[PDB]
């Protein structure tokens, strides 16, 4: 093998001494297990999804599995950039993920919704924390990256918000 | 014979020779495809007509899923008349011909609620879905693998479209009792 | 200062007399500061709206915005280029416009969609006689241009006039 | 509290769960971001204004780069109303409060050459880079690293339409006595 | 010779008789040859600028020429729809044209922008004019065309005043 | 629950019996786990490839990857289509996964490379006889679907063949 | 040499035994031939034809050649993904090719036009047959390639018979 | 000197500094370079009205191809005209001008069949052909290899237009005497 | 036959009197042949070439034989305008080349580059002397159009060169 | 001379002192010197690298060339934002350059490579130092451009640092 | 080290000799160091340009930054082409640079304008003289490239001098 899971050699080229390096590459590897659940999640909502306001869900959710996987791509990248080694089967990713996965049924969107603005919470809060331990280890671009990508989740989880709000243009009359 | 007006005749199937096919397999799946035209050509008239009434809380969503549905049956429908055409044949054309020909269900003129309209066009997706299913073996059959595989490209096409309506008449919602 | 607020001194390139003109740019004045808060109200609903058909409103709301602003600029060239003086403080705009504003509150959907449909009202009508205007004063341009605006604007009122309908997918049962 | 009509009250902050901002710390930003807005907004209706009436030799030019600055501030600002309404603020609206909340000076009704227009812009610029380079402080320091991040991304934008306005003023040119 | 210089033979596919036809095609047929002899002279105008404000007039003029060339084709096409024969050679061109063209000298960028606002404008006044007399004649389609061929003119020659006016930012220190 | 993982209601607007559906969504619920699980191990290879042939590689494995999310997603809407419920959770999906999935250490690009032709082979020939499974199902879209993606997987398949192959530029002098 | 022109050792990656293998890469082969010499005779009358309808057929004729070479890569490479040696030469592909090609004369465009429909015919029932071969062998890759590049030929061939329908715009009058 | 109104007069060729080209050779230059200007500015006009004109059959096909003839004389006069007074010349500029000093036969406003009007510009092109091929090398002699460069680029274009017209005249269609 | 192979009527449109263009359509058909036949071996290597650059040098040839094509095409369309008959039967392209063709087996990559880079020094030997040719005979429009080819197979050869030299990233230890 | 290298009058309408300006102004122009023989090096190395991977890098080298090129001109105007005098000439940007450049003589690749990983880290280095100074001095503006800059910075030097480790697909075998 | 400043090996692939070569390679970097300096020289106006026409100025002298850029890296590839070795440092272009460069410090635009003019003129007569010594050395190539690029070079030096020349909009009234 070329490198073991766990190892985190830091980087010359980057001139980040692995004693840094491991401190961000255990941040980010936990990052990136909750994000590719959170990729997975978006990708069965929008699969399931159905019902009137279907179609808008189904792209919007489609878009955000998307962002998700961009995201978890910038930090399995940045982790083996810093010498260490991302998380990559299934099975590791679920296990090493600290967030809330639903079990093989198929809820309401309601429901769902729910737990995947859960999921972002969770991201969200860490991720805020990761970018100040990344500034604060001198590791800028770690750190600027972190916020590029939390922009993102941010306004992903906002709109779920949204959905989930207490209004419509449907009226008793209507129905 | 050498002695008359139109070039071709509705219902004749002179085959194609740079195709090689012979008019005898040709008119079996001229008769299959033609029928398909008139039925997917109602099927457009009728999701037009639904795209430019369909009004409500999901009006905006239906209305350009509805236009990219009409927008797909046009194209299926030119694929269809463009290849009975090719193989010898005279796809129907009036408008008047085409609701004759087809054997599906259409509305009157009268405008109904978007549960009805799109509950009606799953109706006539699903008699194209099946018709094609059956066609689709007739041409590999008869060894017209061209027509089969066009066939299959827009039955993928056509399933998705009938899909999404069946997606949008599921009973679920983000509405609730409390935001009413 | 080069020009007075209220001075209409037409154009020779445009061989438009400050006669003509001055009834032209009193026309046009006029909508631009109804269509400029038209932009500021569309941009407010478009901010705060919320709920189930949250972000298919957040888009249309957007784009609605964005073609008052287009039909603004329209107007307040139009105006300059008639030797007037388009009115531009967000204060003297409020002022000058005749529309029923919202005061700084957020209300539910409906209500502000409601709203919006009263303000597009008040300018298509205001429009339509303004194009017979510039018909009759012999301005072909300028009624050409109004034309072309108010068709935009009468898209986006009958979207709002659309959303507002009683009629949905939602059912008792789905509730 | 279950009778009102308005969903929002302007002046509240509710701050937001989602975001997992309580509306303690979340109200010193909204009130920072909604100062800045009114600023923001009032300066774009200010450089419509000049990219309305510019005239002269460099009329053309100036046109299109007070153009892109008004469309500049306009991004900015909806960023801003956007950032208070995520961390569940009211954003100021009506350009009546737009300016009455401003804190920079505006010009009144009548048009001023081109020179002193710019110079007022140069004014108005200067207020809210200086405002908006405390704010990003205020923001990191609250913890809140997306606002900060926010508002950095925009202050980078409206330095370089400032900087371009200086420009324009310098003292140099090639026009030369001959030639006039 | 298929058609003669002169002779306007109507069309039947647009449902216009030689009679009502021939009225547009003598008022088009006179604009295709001022709008030509524009497009050589703001060529030549395109060419020849020098100066401070030269690469800005240079991007300028060239564009206006193109304007002008297009208008000068919908005219020449509609001509031909109608059953005439639009003018062709440079020559007849000049001579059909009633505005004032410069002789082969080269002027300063003020004297030249002069003369072509001085162009425009009659061609302004004149294409005013031919969409009342195509509305009445009741060919909708040639008004129609003419007003927008007639906007574009206009911001072309609304520009050139812009040009000419009286501001700067240069400064007698600067000199 | 809306639905239960493992059954199979079917479609009424496909016109499809629940009978026919369960035989193919068991076929393409298995595919879909194969190749999610494949997905993420480009994905590894992707980030982790070094070397002299890297970039080539790296750009190489993203796309691989890609193709892999496609038919993914392809497979598990085919699945929720047909009245079932596509595997969904990373873990679900490895455990459900029949090809053999690497450890977390990293291994030299030969080994990874080889390893992965080892999941195409088996994804490329369960594919083949599931794309019978359907034709003979009488659901030729299905039987068709699964051909367009079998062409993508071969091709990525064939292309990590040909990177194995025993040839190269590289000569025992430039060594 | 690294292989000989003949050989076919199939493929491990493609899961392809040189049994199989063997048989489409002779069919396939075949066809490499055929289009290739269709395509030199597609350029040769795209750079001849004159006359009325030249600049049509030149455009169409370019098409149809650019077409004819995109086929012939795709068999080529499916020839070399089967273990198998593609012709190369130009000396080879017509030796090999089984249709008939013009001598190096000259001949109006109805004969030449003729002569084309004549190769596609055969290049269209050759390529019927080897997709039942393909699907058959079980290969659906090569099988749905085939069936994609046969739909573009039969296109073209048909362009070709309407072009040589006996109908016309040009009237006798006109003569 | 010191009193004139004309920046320029036309005929005069004041050369170019800034270019390193003395009046003396640029006067060479200038004098073939404007010949042309005027050659290929009554082909535009001509190959326009043509353009305008042409009905029938292949209507469409000459439709497009004149105009996009026309478009590529127009491009090749402007790079003319801009090298002319580049080289310190003054460019043909009047539509009377430009005629006058063409040396190519334009047609009278008479409207003439498609054969005939192919004809007459295959006829100027031929001409502005060959007094370009001799331009290049008077340029390359005079060692300006810039205008000898763009010449050459222009001349390329201008041969493929006079070649297509030369192979829309060829005797030979698909029409049959049967077809008629 | 319209024409004849080796028959040259020169050109009335493009004042080219057949003593002349002879000379051209002789050098020109000539080198048709050579790059005809270099675009078929770029070709080939393109398909077979596999190892460690394989990717790399799959793009490269691909696009240095479309070049060869473009270039190709310019010179048959060079000659039919010359009056000449251009070469087109894979057969008759492959006598009249003058270089050397590999027989149907398939070599190193090494050994094919080499051979391909030989074939370009012929070519572009030929194609110098014919720009010569073609300025002495007054024909600067051919002579452009070759120095413009002539510069794209220089780019390709030299490409091919570059390949070939002795240096490389990889190190014995690497090995 | 408008203005003296070395001076810094600040600005006023950024609202920055020329106290605290020369602070980052002083950072800043050391850093633009750097990047710029970084610029420099890139493209040497771009214009001669050689080799099996040598297209790969030719293009890699070629982006990141552009990229501090991109880099250096954000410094430069940031600098004269600030009211100073960005270093200009190629002699003055080697001058006060504090990192290592090559003779003018060409090495092999790897010790090319080797070098510019030398001065990215000392870029990357001087650069980190740099924003804090700037956030610090308050100036927000000029340390979000260094950290946007850095973080294209490192991507550059970390794909240097995979180039040169120990792995490849090139086996003693192949060789 | 791989090769060694001042020596031309030529280049076989090119089919050119190191006699013939080392003219032109000795032309060629002549002009590299030339360019170069202009691209600094270009850029330095590029960032400290003020005044009215700034903007205008800023965007001109930013494309005919990179237009030099664009020639010289022309001429350094050519010239490694050509088995020669490009200049490559700051510190050896402006040293090896026969024009004239401006110290450090900033002067008016005018002035600055006057001094590119200067340099442009130099690079454009050094060009022309060699194109000849290229077609006479029968390098058609590296002519045919010269010629494409001084053709760029000779309107950015054009544009330059109508800046210069003495003609304004601006009027002693509007001062
Ligand atoms: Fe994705
Ligand atoms: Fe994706
Ligand atoms: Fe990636
Ligand atoms: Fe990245
Ligand atoms: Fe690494
Ligand atoms: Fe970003
Ligand atoms: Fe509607
Ligand atoms: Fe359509
Ligand atoms: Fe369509
Ligand atoms: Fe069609
Ligand atoms: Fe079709
Ligand atoms: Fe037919
Ligand atoms: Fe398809
Ligand atoms: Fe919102
Ligand atoms: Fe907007
Ligand atoms: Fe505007
Ligand atoms: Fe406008
Ligand atoms: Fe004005
Ligand atoms: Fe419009
Ligand atoms: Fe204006
Ligand atoms: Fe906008
Ligand atoms: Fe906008
Ligand atoms: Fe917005
Ligand atoms: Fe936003
Ligand atoms: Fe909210
Ligand atoms: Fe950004
Ligand atoms: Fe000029
Ligand atoms: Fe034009
Ligand atoms: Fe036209
Ligand atoms: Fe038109
Ligand atoms: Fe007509
Ligand atoms: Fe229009
Ligand atoms: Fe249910
Ligand atoms: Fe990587
Ligand atoms: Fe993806
Ligand atoms: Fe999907
Ligand atoms: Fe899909
Ligand atoms: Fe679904
Ligand atoms: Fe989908
Ligand atoms: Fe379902
Ligand atoms: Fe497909
Ligand atoms: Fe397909
Ligand atoms: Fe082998
Ligand atoms: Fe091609
Ligand atoms: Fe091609
Ligand atoms: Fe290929
Ligand atoms: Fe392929
Ligand atoms: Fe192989
Ligand atoms: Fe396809
Ligand atoms: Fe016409
Ligand atoms: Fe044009
Ligand atoms: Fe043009
Ligand atoms: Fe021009
Ligand atoms: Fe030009
Ligand atoms: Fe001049
Ligand atoms: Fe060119
Ligand atoms: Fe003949
Ligand atoms: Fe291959
Ligand atoms: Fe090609
Ligand atoms: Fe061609
Ligand atoms: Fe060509
Ligand atoms: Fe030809
Ligand atoms: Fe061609
Ligand atoms: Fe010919
Ligand atoms: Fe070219
Ligand atoms: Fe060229
Ligand atoms: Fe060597
Ligand atoms: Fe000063
Ligand atoms: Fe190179
Ligand atoms: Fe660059
Ligand atoms: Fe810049
Ligand atoms: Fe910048
Ligand atoms: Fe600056
Ligand atoms: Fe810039
Ligand atoms: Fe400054
Ligand atoms: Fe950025
Ligand atoms: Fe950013
Ligand atoms: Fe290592
Ligand atoms: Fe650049
Ligand atoms: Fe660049
Ligand atoms: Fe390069
Ligand atoms: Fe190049
Ligand atoms: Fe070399
Ligand atoms: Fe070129
Ligand atoms: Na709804
Ligand atoms: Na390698
Ligand atoms: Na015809
Ligand atoms: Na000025």
């Amino acid at each position: 093998a070329r490198a073991t899971a766990g190892e985190v050699e830091g980087s010359d080229a980057l001139r980040m001494d692995a004693d840094r390096a491991e401190q961000c590459v255990d941040a980010l590897n936990a990052d990136l297990a909750n994000v590719y659940v959170l990729y997975h999640q978006l990708k069965k909502h929008h699969w399931n999804v159905e019902g009137a306001e279907f179609r808008d869900l189904h792209l919007f959710l489609g878009e955000a599995a998307e962002t998700a996987e961009e995201v978890a791509d910038e930090l399995a990248e940045r982790v083996q950039a810093l010498g260490g080694v991302p998380h990559a089967s299934p099975e590791t990713l679920q296990a090493e993920a600290s967030v809330d996965v639903e079990d093989e049924d198929v809820y309401d969107i309601r429901t769902s919704l729910a737990n995947d603005m859960a999921i972002y919470g969770d991201i969200i809060e860490a991720t805020r924390e990761h970018t100040e331990l990344a500034e604060n280890l001198g590791d800028h671009a770690t750190a600027h990256m972190l916020r590029e990508g939390l922009i993102e989740l941010e306004d992903d989880a906002h709109h779920i918000e949204h959905y989930l709000e207490d209004d419509t243009l449907v009226t008793q009359g209507a129905l």
